[PDB]
């Protein structure tokens, strides 16, 4: 299944140009997928490339060696994707791709592979080459092969709330939790293998692990009142969360091998939302201790707390790059709720956002996208925005509210 799906609102006019060539097919019948297009949807939705459309292609080569150069370069366009799909004996498939120069080397082949992949993991070897294209072509990881987890609330009666996680781009959608009460605030494990989320099954708030291979779970924690905010350390050692047991909401942190958990802040303001820089060591969080929520960042192991957002009325929900060089937020000012990105080596703060009452944003893996939700008051839907605000995309559940959304780790 695939509920979400990427309608783009703010195109980038100017990206770089590609070709993407339909793969030929050597089997019988119609192919079984589309895997030409999948990479060319796949760059477009980077917001780095503008693929040529398929009814404007001057030619459609089905080997290297058949691009004509001229007819591309003659459109501005230096580079060529052109594929093979080959069914295998044993059932299953090859997708190979060359990426062919049509610019300063015409004809060479700048990088090529072949997957053998079963029918299931077709998009995912389409999903490949577009990650290798565009890495090869760009210098930046792609994020192609990665996944989203997102809490939909369905028309249901019993367990109308489930957490659930897709591919980025909607497809091979399934479940990982349902529940009758509200489910929050998903978080990935550095290794894609397990989601913290924050259950409200028993009447109150807790916090849980799900492995996501097996359905298994462990209980973090249940304390009185808030249990909640789960950030998993880039080192796969700890999660960092927030519980308000004290009166006021403190962070902790939870050894994984141990299960020992630590309190990291014990004092009158309040301290959430959890968000870790690349060591494993230093946090940004959402503190109210200057009145409206503002982000401060610690060191887990002792030092003072020290104020980051000295710009607006209001900052939150923090999200820190995986480089560490910047972090997303939510920003409010003048009554408006927006993405934010604000420069942590350069200090300035860029609004990314212009939709309604903006929240939970998260960062794709190569720091080049933020997925987030919107509310709507009843409903919700995801969003796209690209960290340089040019790239924007709506994300609706075809079959009910979707919010709550978190980007996995590359896979
Ligand atoms: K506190
Ligand atoms: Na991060």
């Amino acid at each position: 299944s695939n509920a979400v799906r990427i309608e783009i609102t703010q195109g980038v006019d100017s990206a770089r140009p590609i070709g993407v060539v339909p793969f030929k097919w050597a089997g019988p019948g119609a192919a079984p997928e589309d895997i030409g297009g999948i990479v060319a949807a796949d760059l477009r939705n980077s917001g780095k490339f503008n693929p040529l459309d398929r009814s404007r292609l001057p030619q459609q080569p089905a080997t290297a060696q058949e691009v004509q150069p001229t007819a591309w370069s003659a459109l501005g366009i230096d580079a060529v994707v052109v594929g093979q799909v080959t069914p295998n004996p044993d059932g299953s498939y090859n997708v190979a791709y060359q990426l062919v120069d049509t610019g300063g080397a015409p004809g060479t082949v700048l990088a090529q592979n072949s997957y053998k992949v079963n029918k299931q993991w077709l998009r995912y070897a389409g999903h490949t080459a577009s990650d290798e294209v565009f890495e090869k072509l760009t210098g930046i990881k792609g994020a192609f092969r990665t996944r989203i987890a997102y809490v939909v609330q369905t028309n249901g009666g019993q367990f109308p709330y489930e957490l659930r996680v897709s591919d980025y781009d909607g497809y091979n959608q399934f479940v990982v939790h349902r529940s009758p009460q509200p489910l929050m605030s998903p978080a990935w494990s550095p290794d894609g293998s397990k989601l913290a989320y924050v259950t409200f099954e028993s009447g109150r708030s807790a916090l849980v692990i799900q492995t996501l291979a097996n359905g298994a779970v462990r209980q973090v924690a249940s304390f009185p009142r808030h249990n909640g905010a789960p950030a998993f350390s880039p080192d796969g050692t700890k999660l960092a969360f927030a519980l308000s047991k004290t009166g006021s909401l403190n962070l902790y942190v939870m050894d994984l091998a141990s299960g020992q958990i630590r309190q990291i802040t014990d004092g009158r303001s309040n301290n959430t939302e959890p968000t870790w820089f690349p060591d494993s060591q230093t946090l940004a969080f959402t503190s109210d201790q200057a009145g409206r929520p503002q982000v401060y960042k610690m060191n887990i192991n002792g030092g003072a707390a020290q104020r980051i957002t000295w710009e607006g009325s209001q900052n939150q929900d923090a999200d820190v790059s995986s480089d560490g060089k910047f972090m997303v937020m939510v920003s409010s000012n003048n009554g408006q709720q927006h993405i934010a990105k604000q420069d942590l080596v350069t200090g300035g703060v860029q609004v990314l956002s212009s939709t309604f009452l903006d929240e939970t944003p998260s960062l794709a893996p190569n720091g080049t996208m933020v997925i987030y939700s919107s509310s709507q008051g009843m409903g919700s839907v995801l969003n796209l925005v690209s960290t340089d605000g040019r790239f924007k995309a709506r994300l609706p559940a075809t079959d009910g509210q979707v919010k709550s959304p978190a980007w996995s780790p590359y896979l």
